[PDB]
């Protein structure tokens, strides 16, 4: 880890090894030998930072292979490895829209988390740590905003909003704010079949889906470049229609019972804000 939160980290033991050199009895020590292999872990991470999308599930099975291989320095280990572990065990499956298991893997690492950052301050952090916690709430809000309609279908108004505050971006509430500013017919996420698992505001435009539909066949090029916006006016019906795919399986459609221009910037930049806070890619790009 070229970068500064595992180098120190490094710097330390690199001291501190020096030391025992006093003493002995634990020499014998893979630990220096499991750190070699993380951090190779974290430098293909970074460089994965630039592809399209992750396959996090490769990525999972990589991590829990270099890990059984090794079954304070050690707590602290067991917390980082396992957070990451967690993290990216949810993140593959909130690809898959799996509602129910992403929910109690990103439990496991925002709880071991939070009591680290706890039992943090309480006796006072580095960027790698940071980055974790990065990570949990990007995908935390992604979780919230992927499940909303679950979320809000299985829970109290009082325990929705509690989670829609840990919730940055709360990305429904952009959405509605969005929809109230510009009088859009309808906004939804779609999960590829083809389903709205998240609309805004009554239920899926069923008179409107052959053209979102339509739309998706013919420009999944452009979709699929998971970077482009792609607008389409419907002159027989007098609707403008605004798609945009952040990862694979999700598309996010912005509809217009009237004429909208290909030019409306702010149209477009929503639709880059929204993508953007969903994109993996771009939070593992950070981390250096």
């Amino acid at each position: 880890x070229x970068x500064x939160x595992x180098x120190x980290x490094x710097x330390x033991x690199x001291x501190x090894x020096x030391x025992x050199x006093p003493h002995l009895s634990e020499q014998l020590c893979f630990f220096v030998q499991a750190r070699m292999e993380i951090a190779d872990f974290y430098e293909k991470m970074y460089a994965l930072s630039t592809q399209k999308f992750i396959n996090t599930e490769e990525l999972v099975s990589t991590l829990d292979t270099i890990l059984r291989k090794y079954s304070p320095l050690e707590s602290s280990f067991q917390l980082e490895v396992g957070v990451l572990s967690h993290l990216l065990k949810a993140q593959a499956q909130i690809s898959e829209w799996k509602f129910l298991p992403s929910l109690v893997t990103l439990h496991n690492a925002h709880t071991k988390l939070q009591s680290w950052g706890q039992t943090f301050e309480k006796q006072r952090p580095p960027h790698l740590f940071l980055w974790l916690m990065k990570l949990k709430t990007m995908l935390l809000a992604k979780f919230s905003f992927y499940f909303h309609e679950a979320l809000s279908r299985q829970t109290t108004a009082s325990e929705m909003k509690a989670l829609t505050a840990k919730a940055n971006p709360d990305l429904f509430g952009k959405i509605s704010s969005f929809i109230r500013k510009y009088d859009a017919a309808n906004v939804s996420l779609i999960f590829d079949q083809y389903p709205a698992v998240v609309s805004l505001p009554s239920d899926r435009p069923v008179m409107h889906w052959p053209n979102v539909i339509m739309i998706m066949t013919d420009r999944a090029s452009d979709l699929n470049s998971l970077e482009k916006v792609v607008h389409f006016y419907d002159d027989k019906v007098q609707s403008t229609y605004f798609l945009t795919r952040p990862e694979p399986h999700f598309t996010i459609v912005v509809i217009f019972e009237s004429k909208k221009s290909e030019r409306d910037s702010h149209f477009i930049s929503f639709l880059n804000e929204l993508s953007l806070a969903l994109k993996n890619p771009k939070v593992f790009a950070s981390l250096k």
